């Protein structure tokens, strides 16, 4: 038979472990000859492998480049001027590499360029409430001062919007050992940890979900009108660079000013980590100076997307996508997800082979520029939302398949809970201590959901990749899965050597999965979600698992309100109509449930596939949320403090965060019930689409 | 059979006559307890006549009202500040009614309270032109001015905004012989001519498609949270007010200053028609002042909703839809509309009681508060916009069914085009000279297409009805069908009763129709589409009419721009994109009609019949045109001169209107450039929807 047995089986850890090899030999690098070709290779391979159609679908978008003749670096400076202290221009390469060509050194994309001076600021995570505490508490003004900040907690570009703010003229990134050295493991390349010279990249943009830069809500192909630079989308306005942990130990050794507020904020280096400003009274004269020269520049990205036409159902499209440029080589970061990928394309196409179609199409894509703002996967949104509001059924993500080797991670939309939970008990546990056990049972040992017995734990879905421009912009259901780490207060801050140099083919082969087993789990996983939504007749979505969601997302919101109860007495806050609606979302799916359940007719069997496959766009609001236009689902969006967290009822949350210091309590207030009214009113239109159609 | 023809003849003349006799026996006006009891008039025939559901959907929206014991009127002051002469309290009502209560007398619906006093000037039409030309070539200034403006020509909103935005502190709109008052007819009741103490009310709002003035964007529930009055949308700043022609001749006799600058100036009153300011010599001293005290309130309105399930395809929507509220009695405008629709809705209950139901659902509307902007039908869409958009295949306008008696007058989007050839070629004329003659052969003659041969003339869809929202926000494919004059310049201008207590069944029954075959003829038409739209196998959209009218609205927008060919060359201003994706449209639809010929697959037609319903939505814009969010259609909006015409471009156009006067060229040109990137675009998607889909 042709059935989901045959296609998991013909999955092979051993083609994911060549493909992993082939695809990390040379960086890949956004808009660079290297990764244009690996495009047109995989475009060669998918042909091969059977899909009906493979084409490249290319863009211009802005991307940002270190200037190769004058190196990105920081000094501190004496008073006559002179920098007694250089941090590194790259990278110690890993052992056999020291002679590739063409890594990018360590920077921060869209940095604008400068060269400023000043005296330092430790902020530690540099998050919202590290500045309220402060500004708030310990009186530390940061205006004109440079941040020193270390990486972790929240996306890079949250801390950067968030120096800004505290009007800061500079921002340095760290790894510090605390985040990114686990206890008891050698550094790269005799174990999975972070040496000192290393150093992680990525961007600092706040796009809040537009993608490229220059052309929010259309893509940019060859006509675009593009804006100018001081009009662009999420630019920062200062220098940011990053540092490893031996040149951030030099500039925090000198830190004078206040102690830490408390040991929150004391990182593993031997240091006292002094919030400053500027640095002890023998050093009171020296400042740190950045010299940042990088540029931004208009650059062609090239998605590969391939096509297996439906059988049955060919206007109806699940998606399985996930990046392929890279920082430097991208061991894990994306090629461990590409790999995978790969191997999936292959088994179905060695079942069309056969002659055999899934019901539904399904597109398989290879993005570009995802490491420059997720540019690729949103310019091809934006170039197709038409075909993919109207068409859309689902997107699986598949960037990195493993940041860990503890147990299974997914984050998706409730309307994919009951299809996780019962293609896991069907698969094979790869954990040692669970052989003959089934992938539900180690996980749900690993991992327990803390609401339910018996139950995993499954995630909101944030921010931070592929899937962002499908799920919170254009309300497609979505989905991602990947084997993870037991670091719960590391979850946001990556593997140790996330976007360094260090992240090889060698890392995985030899710390993180020699067998690629978890790989093969992690391609079963996502694979199987696939094959089940492009086949099963009925799609494999429960909206009732949305409804009790519904009700746990209302009293958490409900919860925070409740903080301020003379306020909500004064205003007259209820939050009876958002109850009311999420009552009637779970009153309309049950009995949705029962029709579903109860009805030879095709026509109904669609009618009730296109509520099922609605169901996740009812939740869009075409006016999106406050000052963030592209962020239009109601229930999710990322968390505007921390970009890869997903926030829920976001448009009441944001009204009510840090709501106590609001000037003007009545306006306030009144945005709060505004928001409740349009939560209340999207979850009712919600239910009303599982009503019976007339 | 149950097939077209027995709908068609089951419909009666003689049913339309009583229908409407019983809907104009009182005033409707919204908000009122005699409006709410013919909504549940309606809601109890619907069920009687054989729908499957019949329900009011109520919502709590901004209406406005004089106040009943300080009436609005305006005087002629003198120095001492004794008012020498006071326009009408109220028109004389027509026979038989003098006892009729509750007739609303003249105002402005949403004027706001004010007693200014001033000088007047005279602005012809108030229109853009007419404000460029007071203002730039006879450099009068109406800052701090009363103007006095003549109805005609745009939607009175338009003028109002138009005065605003001059300075006026005041806008007295009036009634001009030469526009409402046809050579060579008698005064009602005598004839269909408008008396010298008759008033057309309407609103003077500027909603731009938002619905209640309170709640854009989201339905006015029962938790509805509602923005202050100062940040309600669409309020004129300064109090409008209307009078007739016997009191305009006392305001316009004395007027002084300059001279009208040329004939087009010149109404038919025995009066100068100088512009002003201010009155002649003897009379410099007196002023002119107004009192207006009507006040906004919010008020409950009912739109009543039938449905008829369809057998086959009961998620797919065909909406017949028009209002219930009038200003006085309604007798054209809505109730010679609303008796078609209930004789309709008769005729198809007719048949459902014989065993008969359509393949698709089709929904009937009598809506609310249309004469307040619209409202009843906004917030309905606004409530159920997601099902709209995922299952709407067309609205059908139906407010009143004659204005004018000279031949057939249909404005629809291209799709209809084909539809609405074929029905009219099976309909018999009603025409005299016509007898045993087609509909098509009478309406080609009569109003012959400017572009081709042998072709009716068919407009473009503009806005000032029901349609706007399913139209030009959510994208449905709209159309509408009325009896028209054969007064060119007087398209816009409304019949001369418009909006007067003289419209009342008698002037219906004695001067427009009394035989009743022009409204048996309109409900044909409307009645015909909406049976093949909801019965068709394939639904009745041709997408090469679209095809052919975008390269017409091409040349023409590139014809506007052709006029600054020097600004061309220096900003690089192509419209190759624009050409290119229409000459795209055109070829694949030209493919895609050649499949629907070609293609027993009930998927395949449906999947056909879903790219054909989701063409129109593809023009849609989810950002909107610049300013005005609720108008999405890329193609299509609402002229920004005049809100009854349709303006096709008006991203582009609009970014080319008055270029030459703009202070900054290269950034007006920046913006012409992005219109027709964002045009192309969306042309070049919607093109894309008619590929095959994998
Ligand atoms: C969850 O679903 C339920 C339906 O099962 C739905 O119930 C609806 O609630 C609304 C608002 O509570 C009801 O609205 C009432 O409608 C009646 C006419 O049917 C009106 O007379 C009422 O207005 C009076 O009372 C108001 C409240 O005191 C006053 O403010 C007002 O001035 C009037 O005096 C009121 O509009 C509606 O009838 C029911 N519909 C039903 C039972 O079918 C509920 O709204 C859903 N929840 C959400 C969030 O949508
Ligand atoms: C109407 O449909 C046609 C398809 O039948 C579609 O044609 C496409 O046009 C675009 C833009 O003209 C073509 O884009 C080119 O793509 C090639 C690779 O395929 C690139 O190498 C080209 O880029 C080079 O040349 C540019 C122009 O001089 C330079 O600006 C650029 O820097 C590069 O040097 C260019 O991107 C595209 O290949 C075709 N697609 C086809 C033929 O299938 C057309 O765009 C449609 N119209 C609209 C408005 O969409
Ligand atoms: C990755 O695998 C690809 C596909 O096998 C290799 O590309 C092929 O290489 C051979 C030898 O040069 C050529 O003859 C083929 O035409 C290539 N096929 C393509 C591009 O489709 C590539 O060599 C491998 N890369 C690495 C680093 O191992
Ligand atoms: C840090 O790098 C800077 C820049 O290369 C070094 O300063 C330069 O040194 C050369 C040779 O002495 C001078 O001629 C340049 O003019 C200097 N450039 C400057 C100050 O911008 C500096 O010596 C390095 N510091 C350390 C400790 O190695
Ligand atoms: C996950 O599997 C469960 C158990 O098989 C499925 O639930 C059953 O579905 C069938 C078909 O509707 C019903 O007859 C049973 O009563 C259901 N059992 C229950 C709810 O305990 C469930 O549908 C699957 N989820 C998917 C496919 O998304
Ligand atoms: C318009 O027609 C309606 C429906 O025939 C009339 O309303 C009915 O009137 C009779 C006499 O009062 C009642 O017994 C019925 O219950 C009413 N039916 C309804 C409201 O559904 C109404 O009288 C007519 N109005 C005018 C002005 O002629
Ligand atoms: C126009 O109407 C106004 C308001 O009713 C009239 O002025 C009023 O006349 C009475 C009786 O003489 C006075 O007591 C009021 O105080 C006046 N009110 C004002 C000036 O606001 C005026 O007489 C009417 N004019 C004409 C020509 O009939
Ligand atoms: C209007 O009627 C014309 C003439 O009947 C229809 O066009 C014909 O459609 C049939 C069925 O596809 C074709 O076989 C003929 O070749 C068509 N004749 C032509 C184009 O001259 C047309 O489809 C009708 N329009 C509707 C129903 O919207
Ligand atoms: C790189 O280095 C210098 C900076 O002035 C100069 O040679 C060249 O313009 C730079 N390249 C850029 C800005 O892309
Ligand atoms: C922070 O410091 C700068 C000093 O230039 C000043 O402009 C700003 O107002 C200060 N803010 C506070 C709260 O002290
Ligand atoms: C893999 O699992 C083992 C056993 O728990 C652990 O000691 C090792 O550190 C893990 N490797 C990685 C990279 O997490
Ligand atoms: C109507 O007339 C007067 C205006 O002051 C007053 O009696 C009453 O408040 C008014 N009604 C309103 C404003 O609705
Ligand atoms: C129009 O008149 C007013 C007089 O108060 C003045 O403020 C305004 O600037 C004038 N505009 C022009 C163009 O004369
Ligand atoms: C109806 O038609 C006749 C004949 O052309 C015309 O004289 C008459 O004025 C028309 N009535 C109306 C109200 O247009
Ligand atoms: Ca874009
Ligand atoms: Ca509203
Ligand atoms: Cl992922
Ligand atoms: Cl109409
Ligand atoms: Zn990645
Ligand atoms: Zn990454
Ligand atoms: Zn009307
Ligand atoms: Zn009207």
């Amino acid at each position: 038979k042709h059935n989901m047995k045959a296609f998991l089986d013909e999955l092979k850890a051993e083609n994911i472990k060549k493909f992993l090899y082939n695809f990390t030999q040379i960086p890949h690098l956004a808009g660079t000859e290297q990764n244009f070709q690996l495009a047109k290779q995989i475009q060669s391979q998918w042909k091969e492998f059977g899909l009906d159609s493979v084409e490249l679908a290319h863009y211009d978008v802005l991307l940002s480049y270190p200037n190769k003749t004058h190196p990105n670096y920081i000094s501190i400076i004496n008073e006559d001027g002179n920098e007694i202290f250089n941090t590194s221009l790259f990278e110690p390469p890993p052992p056999g590499y020291e002679n590739v060509s063409d890594i990018v050194p360590p920077f921060s994309a869209f940095s604008p360029q400068g060269m400023p001076e000043g005296d330092l600021v430790y902020v530690n995570y540099a998050r919202t409430e590290d500045f309220f505490k402060l500004e708030r508490d310990m009186k530390i003004n940061c205006s004109g001062k440079i941040v020193i900040a270390r990486y972790g907690k929240v996306f890079r570009g949250n801390k950067v919007k968030n120096a800004q703010l505290a009007g800061a003229k500079g921002v340095i990134l760290y790894s510090d050992p605390a985040d990114y050295f686990a206890p008891g493991v050698k550094s790269y390349p005799d174990g999975w940890n972070l040496p000192g010279g290393g150093v992680q990249r990525g961007n600092i943009l706040n796009l809040n979900g537009a993608g490229d830069p220059l052309t929010p809500g259309y893509p940019a192909n060859e006509y675009a009108y593009r804006r100018g630079i001081a009009e662009a989308v999420g630019l920062p306005s200062i220098p940011v660079h990053p540092i490893g942990y031996y040149d951030a130990q030099k500039l925090l050794e000198k830190m004078g000013g206040s102690a830490p507020p408390d040991s929150s904020w004391r990182g593993s280096l031997k240091v006292p980590y002094n919030v400053g400003p500027g640095f002890t009274g023998n050093f009171s004269t020296q400042k740190v100076k950045m010299h940042i020269h990088s540029t931004n520049e208009v650059t062609r990205i090239y998605n590969v997307i391939g096509t297996l036409r439906g059988a049955v159902e060919p206007d109806r499209y699940v998606i399985l996508g996930g990046h392929r440029d890279s920082w430097v080589f991208g061991g894990i970061d994306p090629q461990s997800g590409a790999a995978v990928v790969h191997e999936i394309v292959r088994s179905f196409g060695t079942l069309k082979k056969e002659g055999w179609r899934p019901r539904r199409t399904i597109l398989f894509a290879s993005w570009d520029a995802a490491e420059f703002g997720l540019l690729g996967s949103t310019e091809w949104a934006e170039e197709n939302s038409r075909l993919l509001q109207e068409r859309g059924v689902a997107y699986i993500n598949a960037d990195s398949s493993i940041e860990g080797n503890y147990t299974l991670r997914v984050d998706c939309t409730p309307l994919m809970y009951s299809l996780v939970h019962n293609l896991t008990k069907e698969l094979k546990s790869p954990d040692e201590g669970f052989e003959g056990k089934s992938l539900y049972e180690s996980w749900t040992k690993k991992s327990p959901s803390p609401e339910f017995s018996g139950m995993p734990r499954i995630s909101k879905l944030g921010s931070g990749n592929d899937f962002e421009v499908f799920f919170q912009r254009l309300g497609i259901a979505s989905g991602r899965a990947r084997y993870t780490k037991n670091w719960e207060t590391n979850k946001f801050s990556g593997y140790p050597l996330y976007h360094s140099v260090y992240e090889t083919y060698e890392l995985v082969e030899k710390f993180y999965d020699p067998m690629f087993k978890y790989h093969l789990t992690v391609a079963q996983v996502r694979g199987g979600m696939v094959f089940e939504l492009a086949n099963s007749i009925v799609l494999p979505f429960d909206c009732r698992d949305y409804a009790v969601v519904l009700r746990k997302y209302a009293d958490k919101i409900y919860s925070i309100s409740m903080k301020h109860p003379q306020e909500m007495k004064t205003y007259s806050v209820s939050f009876d109509s958002l109850f009311s609606a999420v009552k009637n979302f779970t009153e309309i799916a049950s009995k949705f449930s029962e029709r579903l359940q109860d009805f030879s007719n095709p026509i109904v069997l669609r009618m009730m596939n296109d509520q099922l496959m609605f169901l996740e766009r009812a939740f869009i609001d075409p006016l999106g949320l406050p000052d963030r236009p592209f962020y239009r689902h109601v229930i999710y969006a990322p968390s505007s403090h921390n970009k890869y967290a997903g926030e829920s009822f976001p448009g009441i949350y944001d009204a009510l965060f840090d709501i106590e210091s609001k000037v003007d309590p009545s306006k306030a207030w009144g945005e709060v019930k505004r928001q409740i009214y349009v939560a209340a009113f999207t979850v009712q239109a919600a239910a009303e689409t599982l009503s019976e159609v007339a």
